[PDB]
């Protein structure tokens, strides 16, 4: 079924036109973005959108983010746009920021999982914008993965999940940030962070004041998702353990745990910076930015190699690290080992 369009070098418009044609015809198109790859459909066409949920096997109440290329499009999808929304748009769009607002009647309820609110974003990616421009349609698009697998950050990840199952994949290379957009709820004062992501909280806080963090960012079970990445948490075949604390103590803890799970005859994977004696070891990088960029790539490598346990080194809950920790903590099922410097 699928047509793959390599655009990772030059961005020929006639190629993007192929994909834009598929969006118009109510078909599915996977496309790169600065955050992760998205599985897009015409957000105006309710049955096209249904096909996203079906392809992914995604719960109907996990809503979808609508991608736009101009600000006049936000006016069509939302009503009651507050001023703090305009400030954030002006400063951070196009960018890894998603706003939740009151929806207008033009947004089908299948996008919003039944709710009166809609999640909108203007992606900072030439390919994603050009597709939206040439489709002349707003594009509904969660992450382009089978529900339960990790998010995709390259067209390889998309293809291993959906090649032959969806109409089109646009390959624009590995995504630069690597974790999903940040989501702010501007449906109430004060605003509330629903999902930490590509735009760090400190940045947002320079523009609008301090904001509330929704308890979902820290694990708490939510039964209604106002935004994606809040309620579901299949995002694995392996036990995942996160080790947090001072570096030298974490690395020592991981060492004991590799031995322990090998003693139980199990295949051990480790993600982090230390040198370890494991079956599989992915080096994620020195900085938090590099970590976010390689996170999902790493987790997909661990699922491919069929390791029984994944041991991850924590990172500082700061900059991109709030997000990388949030996604790790949602994958391991918050199985965290905290090691401390002793005070006696
Ligand atoms: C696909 C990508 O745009 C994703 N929905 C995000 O918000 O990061």
């Amino acid at each position: 079924m699928t047509i793959i369009i390599n655009v990772r070098e030059r961005i020929e418009e006639w190629k993007i036109r192929i994909a834009a044609g598929f969006i118009r015809e109510g078909k599915l198109v996977a496309f790169p973005t600065e955050t992760v790859y998205g599985l897009g459909a015409n957000a105006l066409d309710e049955n096209a959108v249904k096909r996203i949920f079906e392809a992914k096997g995604r719960p109907a109440d996990n809503p979808l983010i609508i991608h736009i290329a101009s600000f006049e499009q936000l006016e069509v999808l939302a009503k009651e746009i507050p001023e703090e929304a305009e400030m954030l748009a002006k400063r951070f769009w196009p960018g890894p920021l998603t706003l939740v607002l009151p929806k207008s009647e033009v947004v089908p309820r299948v996008i919003t999982g039944g709710l009166d609110t809609v999640a909108v974003r203007m992606p900072a990616h030439e390919i994603a914008l050009k597709l939206i421009e040439l489709s002349e349609r707003p594009i509904a698009a969660p992450s382009a993965n089978i529900s339960g697998k990790p998010s995709p950050t390259s067209a390889h990840h998309v293809a291993e999940d959906f090649y032959g199952k969806i109409e089109c994949i646009i390959d624009g290379g590995e995504t630069r940030i690597g974790v999903e957009s940040t989501v702010i709820d501007l449906t109430e004062w004060p605003p509330v962070l629903l999902r930490p992501g590509g735009l760090p909280l400190e940045e947002i806080e320079k523009v609008i004041g301090e904001i509330r963090i929704h308890p979902a960012v820290y694990g708490k079970s939510v039964d209604t998702a106002k935004a994606p990445g809040m309620k579901y948490r299949a995002a694995p075949s392996a036990e995942v353990i996160v080790v947090e604390g001072p570096r030298d103590k974490v690395r020592r803890k991981i060492e004991e745990l590799i031995a322990k799970f090998k003693e139980e005859g199990k295949k051990v994977g480790v993600i982090g910076s230390g040198s370890y004696d494991a079956d599989e070891v992915f080096y994620l990088g020195d900085t938090v930015e590099e970590i976010a960029r390689n996170l999902f790539k790493a987790l997909r490598h661990m699922d491919r190699t069929g390791v029984d346990v994944i041991l991850a080194e924590g990172v500082e809950e700061k900059g991109l690290g709030l997000a990388v920790m949030n996604r790790l903590r949602k994958a391991s099922g918050y199985r965290i080992i905290k090691v401390h410097h002793h005070h006696h």
